[PDB]
């Protein structure tokens, strides 16, 4: 699934991501543009073996389970493949563990590099939230 810009702000906020760990809705909207182009199905092979898969683009290194990543961890309990889905609900669940790991939303690098330090509000204007 593609999502709007609201609308995927509305599914984010629903699912209690505003204000996550202090991080404004508009960050993680922000973040979600850059991993994904808020593309559900996007799955991005990265240097080390590894794949990013969903919205937010979590790594099959650390966080779910692909089969084909060795040494890696599944911490958040989830085939990666359930980071494609239409639903947001696992790669929310899965993305509120991987803020709360000790360096907050610098973990997506895309997110350090395009929305950290910038007018990230201005991803949530014109919302009907
Ligand atoms: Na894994």
């Amino acid at each position: 699934k593609v999502f709007g810009r609201c609308e995927l702000a509305a599914a984010m906020k629903r699912h209690g991501l505003d204000n996550y760990r202090g991080y404004s809705l508009g960050n993680w909207v922000c973040a979600a543009k850059f991993e994904s182009n808020f593309n559900t199905q996007a799955t991005n092979r990265n240097t080390d073996g590894s794949t990013d898969y969903g919205i937010l683009q979590i790594n099959s290194r650390w966080w779910c389970n692909d089969g084909r990543t060795p040494g890696s961890r599944n911490l958040c309990n989830i085939p990666c493949s359930a980071l494609l889905s239409s639903d947001i609900t696992a790669s929310v669940n899965c993305a509120k563990k991987i803020v709360s790991d000790g360096n907050g939303m610098n973990a997506w690098v895309a997110w350090r590099n395009r929305c950290k330090g910038t007018d990230v509000q201005a991803w949530i204007r014109g919302c009907r939230l």
